[PDB]
């Protein structure tokens, strides 16, 4: 989430600025897939979303993704996801999401929105792996 | 004085923050000294404040004393110096100023309170030069 992002300075020429906290519900993925399911809703997986699935790592692609869709829009859905939240969890585990730059208004950065249209797509295999984003 | 001093960057751990601007009455002083008497009243050397001298490179020194007394005490005499200039530029020419960390109310800084009783000493041939600073 844009939660467990912990910045350490806002000064973009340094070394170590953002890190991940909460492991929380951290697992083994190591070839067979997991079968729970967890997460915050709102920035789940889809497969992640329903609990008849064995899914991979690929399935925190995704979130990821998520996060850069909030990066990208300074947090827009995300203060529109409070006031419905059972819209805000239906459209994430979708997919149908509107375009970042003609609802939320930011400059266009079409080298990003690539990737938010490629690390989240319905199908887990298509989307690139953590070491390629 | 405190306010030809350009700061560029607040990030500590930085390259470049502090730059030197305003030269407008900078001169050459080869070795022969220096006549003209110019500067802002209350950061200027006692033998710039009088007109009857032949002062060197080495009443800068002072100016940058005053500086880091500046810099120390947050700018704290430059306050008190609005309601009384005369008694500002008196206590700067003559030199009796008083303790930075006792009146101030600072934390002290025992290695720099050194360089500030050395470098504003009313004998310009005892403060260190600008390569020793």
């Amino acid at each position: 989430k844009p939660h467990n992002v912990l910045l350490f300075t806002l000064y973009p020429n340094a070394a170590i600025i953002a890190k991940i906290a909460d492991y929380g519900i951290a697992q083994y993925c190591c070839r067979m897939g997991i079968k729970t399911s967890e997460g915050t809703p709102g920035f789940r997986a889809p497969e992640v979303a329903r609990g008849n699935v064995i899914y991979n790592q690929q399935a925190d692609v995704y979130s990821f993704g998520l996060l850069l869709y909030d990066i990208l829009t300074t947090g827009g859905r995300i203060v529109e996801g409070l006031k419905f939240p059972n819209e805000f969890d239906e459209l994430e585990i979708q997919g149908k999401l509107p375009d970042p730059v003609k609802e939320y208004g930011c400059a266009p950065w079409p080298m990003v929105e690539k990737l938010i249209k490629q690390c989240l797509k319905e199908n887990p295999q298509e989307r690139p792996t953590s070491a390629q984003v």
